[PDB]
């Protein structure tokens, strides 16, 4: 049963994953240097119907905010895509302390924490199960954290969690549209990667942003106080989810800018 702690966590997950010993992993270290600037990538579109939000959930090592995908109301185009993309989630990663929370870094700097929204290929596949295991079956738009001013986007996320904070409670969440948490740029790197968490699929293309967004040292805090045990058993907060940089095995990093 694998987690964050010394017992479970990354250094752990390849015994019954041994795929996190592969060669299309994630998160990566951007090295600026090192990335090719693709002139065929085309700017990122985003078009999110707040309507789809639907719950958000407490899954114990971390928390979900999940959409309604029956159709095309929420969608990703554009970048290194021909097919539309239809937005499922979105989550976060943090760290124990403000220094380590993201799960990319660039040039070697950590941020302090990270946003994953992510899509699956309705364009090829029926299912978000289908597409989770195919190499072009998920896109994740990662966005670097940067402790600094409060984030008032935010907010209803984290005015949600006080309904959230044991292991397993849900509760509807409801007229949101996550575009609004992006930065103002969407310049990107685009690379072949992987899930960072079991079951460590090595099926997304990675967008990940060149502006980062903040957040407070209180708004971290929030996230760290959510708790990993369920109602009634001793707390145990939720202090880090973040799994360290993988090798890039030959892979190319690509720039739109
Ligand atoms: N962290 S990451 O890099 O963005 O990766 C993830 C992307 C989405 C999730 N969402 C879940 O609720 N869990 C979850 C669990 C297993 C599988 Cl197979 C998937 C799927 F997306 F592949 F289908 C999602 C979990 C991890
Ligand atoms: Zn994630």
């Amino acid at each position: 049963d694998w987690g964050y702690d010394d017992k479970n966590g990354p250094e752990q997950w390849s015994k019954l994953y041994p795929i996190a010993n592969g060669n299309n992993q994630s998160p990566v270290d951007i090295k600026t240097s090192e990335t090719k600037h693709d002139t065929s990538l085309k700017p990122i579109s985003v078009s999110y119907n707040p309507a789809t939000a639907k719950e958000i959930i407490n899954v114990g090592h971390s928390f979900h905010v999940n959409f309604e995908d029956n159709d095309n109301r929420s969608v990703l185009k554009g970048g290194p895509f021909s097919d539309s993309y239809r937005l499922f989630q979105f989550h976060f990663h943090w760290g124990s302390t403000n220094e380590h929370g993201s799960e990319h870094t660039v040039d070697g700097v950590k941020y302090s924490a990270e946003l994953h929204v992510a899509h699956w290929n309705s364009a090829k596949y029926s299912s978000l199960a289908e597409a989770a295991s195919k190499a072009d079956g998920l896109a994740v738009i990662g966005v670097l954290m940067k402790v600094g001013e409060a984030n008032p986007k935010l907010q209803k996320v984290l005015d949600a969690l006080q309904a959230i904070k044991t292991k397993g409670k849900r509760a509807p969440f409801t007229n949101f549209d996550p575009s609004t948490l992006l930065p103002s740029s969407l310049d990107f790197w685009t690379y072949p990667g992987s899930l960072t968490h079991p079951p460590l699929y090595e099926s997304v293309t990675w967008i990940i942003c060149k502006e980062s967004i903040s957040v407070s040292s209180e708004q971290l805090a929030q996230f760290r106080s959510l708790l990993s045990n369920v109602e009634g058993d001793n707390a145990v907060p939720m202090q880090h989810n973040n799994r360290p940089t993988q090798p890039l095995k030959g892979r190319t990093v690509r720039a739109s800018f």
